[PDB]
């Protein structure tokens, strides 16, 4: 059977569908609450919903699963939007992997994962980019200084993980980082035998991210081209409506 190219997409085009594909733990009961909205400035007002943290100071735990594969002899890239639209004082904006052994309905800060990529902002002095692979039962961080970005806007955040043990990161499009795992972490090291979850375990104090356009592809030329056609088709609009809201606000 032909093999496919794109592991998993994710866009919220279809109402209220996204509740039929993504689980909200159960760990605690406390948990802030996901709603469906493309907020108060945007690209487009439909194709730009996307899943909004809804309750300041609050622990996120929503999950989406599929398809379980392996990353063995290919290249994986994990790709998705943030948008901090709220001018957010300190909070989690990344993503997890896990193997198909999690248990979504139990998914938390501690649950064992594979990957963790993305930005985490706690005031002026953490504003990073997170990459961490697991490996060996410790969670290994990279031993490079990415920064993330902190204003009010949608931003895409790649993750390029190849067969050859190097990889690349990606904001709005560009390279902001590469080189070898072998060199930038304390460790067939990019192999996983199964991803089957993509999780939101996040920690915010000022609430009102929203995340969107998610895609985890073998194809680093697609997700450059789909980052294009979500990231890249928000951009300007969303530029335009936030100028004009902040011209009438001056007033
Ligand atoms: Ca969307």
């Amino acid at each position: 059977g032909r093999e496919p190219a794109v592991y998993f997409k994710e866009q919220f085009l279809d109402g209220d569908g996204w509740t039929s594909r993504w689980i909200e733990s159960k760990h605690k009961s406390d948990f802030g609450k996901f709603v469906l909205s493309s907020g108060k400035f945007y690209g487009d007002e439909e194709k730009d919903k996307g899943l909004q943290t809804s309750q300041d100071a609050r622990f996120y735990a929503l999950s989406a699963s599929f398809e379980p594969f392996s990353n063995k002899g290919q290249t994986l890239v994990v790709q998705f939007t943030v948008k901090h639209e709220q001018n957010i004082d300190c909070g989690g904006g990344y993503v997890k992997l896990f193997p198909n052994s999690l248990d979504q309905t139990d998914m938390h800060g501690d649950s064992e994962y594979n990957i963790m990529f993305g930005p985490d902002i706690c005031g002026p002095g953490t504003k990073k980019v997170h990459v961490i692979f697991n490996y060996k039962g410790k969670n290994v961080l990279i031993n490079k200084d990415i920064r993330c970005k902190d204003d009010e806007f949608t931003h895409l955040y790649t993750l390029i993980v190849r067969p050859d043990n190097t990889y690349e990161v990606k904001i709005d499009n560009s390279q902001v980082e590469s080189g070898s795992l072998e060199d930038d972490w304390d460790f067939s090291i990019y192999a996983y035998d199964n991803f089957g979850v993509l999780g939101l375990d996040l920690w915010q104090v000022k609430s009102g991210t929203i995340f969107d356009n998610f895609l985890i592809t073998n194809d680093e030329a697609y997700a450059e081209e789909f980052g294009n056609e979500t990231w890249g088709v928000t951009k300007a609009a969303e530029k335009q409506m936030k100028d004009k809201q902040d011209e009438e606000q001056r007033l």
